């Protein structure tokens, strides 16, 4: 009965909307909240207002085509992948050949529609762009990853290699903040590189004293910190207070180790809202973290010669 | 106009001829078409031709298509289109929960429908199959990165990259080819099955390398034949590889500072093989690696 997925129906038949209401009632997997459209226009207002799970789309309405309506559809960056089913007149289906090329997952042929049908198509759909996200993020992934490796190998400056793992990672997680600290003999810490966008307070030019010589046992044997939220992570009240004067509610931390050393902490920030770290994303930071301490012994290494 | 092998199921010969007729009006693919009238050869035919797609009928006079799904055993993903009669849609549906991707109502089958389908299928399998591969690929190169991260064991790095891009690849043999200061060269690593006659410890010296110096792999060429026989290679080249049952042959050079210090060779033995982007950016990637692991043994040497 709890609604586990939204879908967006377009189409100038009231009562065509309501049979494929009532055809998803048949689907035991799950409970579908539906939202109605008669126009294109509506129908794209309710995609931007209220970010549908899928999309069934008329070909044909009275203001736009589905073609013309496919095109003014923007995703989300979450997702790059539209979760769109083109329903299309009989004798039709060439006009849905042209929607699936341009971004459409599947099509139904009006008159031919079955409950079972409808299932199968909207399920296909849902899970065809999760699978299309997923192989989306892996290229990205690589592809930074894969940069970091090649500037190493040409054995470029260290500081051009710290900024485009920062400036690159910050992109990919779309996060509000990355930045790289670094120890000095003393045992304190600075700020040595940041990318910060709008929802941040920068922190590169504002940066007192503050631990690595009391706890950086985790950090030194590899391990990182991951918080969703930094009020419900059980921190100290220092800490908690000094994230917060940052505006930081998310935070990801990753330990830079150079040799056996701890050379430092590669950093991920929230600050509008809580987010959960993902297992690709911190995977991702964990093996720049390995390729920035390859970086650290070839400075060094190249330093003694 | 891409070639696709489809296998057809289905014990009615009417409806097989149909589907073929069906197929053939698809403009944009060329289908090689194999057909079974019962399970147990279409099983068979499954496992000879590993066909792009395969339309199942739901009603095999020996199998359902249920138990026929349970008996494929392939991580990859299965290209089935089940064919289920009006009514029978709830098999349909347990179908797609047993790794069928789509299925199509008998008595309302288009060609539309048909080539809408095997589109589908096909893609959707890529898509699964690509991502698989994505996934593998990212283990073998940070296992690299925390080798080279972890030791100057150049010895270990080399095996731990040819074990691990054989295995990735299902390759008959992948070895690493050290050249000498006058570019006469040395295997100095091999990791080899049983397909192909190895290579070390059997050596066939060669001299070709000493005249030309590898210049076009310093600069980074790469070589991707998939059929030594018919890639328009030299006679003599050829019956080099020929010796060694060389098939199809993948050659990657590895650079040290701005000098060929070697090469990474894959071959296949037993048949021709195409190698495919995302094996040759792979191997690409690893060669940078090992780049890497060489300037750091020699940074490391100075002190
Ligand atoms: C409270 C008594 C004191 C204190 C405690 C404290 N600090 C940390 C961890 C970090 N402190 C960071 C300091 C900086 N400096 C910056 O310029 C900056 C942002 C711009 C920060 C966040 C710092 C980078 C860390 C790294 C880990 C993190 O959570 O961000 C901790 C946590 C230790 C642990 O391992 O849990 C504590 C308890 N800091 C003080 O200044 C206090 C005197
Ligand atoms: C014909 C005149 C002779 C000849 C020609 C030849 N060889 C190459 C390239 C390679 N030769 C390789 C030699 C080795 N040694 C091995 O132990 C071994 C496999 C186990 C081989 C393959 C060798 C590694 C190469 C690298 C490129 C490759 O194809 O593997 C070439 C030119 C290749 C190119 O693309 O230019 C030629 C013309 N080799 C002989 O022995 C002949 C006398
Ligand atoms: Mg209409
Ligand atoms: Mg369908
Ligand atoms: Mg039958
Ligand atoms: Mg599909």
């Amino acid at each position: 009965p709890q609604t586990s997925r939204v879908l967006l129906i377009i189409d100038d038949s009231p009562e065509d909307r309501e049979l494929y209401r009532r055809y998803l009632l048949r689907d035991r997997d799950h409970s579908y909240t539906v939202l109605e459209a008669g126009l294109g226009r509506r129908g794209l207002e309710l995609w931007q207002q209220h970010h549908p799970d899928a999309v069934l789309l008329d070909y044909r309405l009275p203001d736009l085509d589905g073609l013309e309506f496919l095109a003014k559809l923007q995703p989300p960056p979450q997702q790059p992948y539209l979760p769109v089913i083109m329903i299309t007149g009989q004798g039709n289906e060439a006009i849905a050949v042209q929607a699936m090329k341009a971004g459409a997952q599947d099509y139904l042929v009006k008159e031919q529609i079955t409950p079972e049908e409808l299932h199968l198509a909207v399920n296909g759909a849902i899970e065809t762009v999760h699978l299309r996200t997923q192989l989306h993020q892996r290229i990205e992934r690589e592809r930074v990853v894969s940069q970091i490796t090649q500037k190493i190998h040409q054995t470029l400056d260290l500081e051009e290699i710290l900024q485009t793992t920062v400036t690159e990672v910050r992109q990919f997680l779309q996060a509000d903040r990355v930045f790289v600290y670094r120890f000095q003999p003393d045992f304190s810490g600075i700020v040595v590189l940041e990318s910060v966008g709008d929802n941040c307070v920068p922190v590169i030019d504002a940066q007192v004293e503050d631990f690595v010589e009391t706890r950086g046992e985790d950090y030194r044997q590899g391990r990182i910190q991951a918080v969703a939220d930094i009020y419900t992570a059980g921190l100290t009240e220092c800490h908690v207070n000094l994230l917060a004067q940052f505006h930081i509610r998310a935070n990801l931390v990753v330990p830079i180790l150079h040799a056996d050393a701890l050379w430092g902490l590669l950093v991920v920030n929230q600050c509008s809202a809580p987010r959960q770290w993902q297992p690709l994303e911190i995977d991702l930071l964990k093996e720049l973290a390995t390729q920035l301490g390859i970086a650290l012994q070839q400075a060094e290494l190249y330093q003694q010669a």
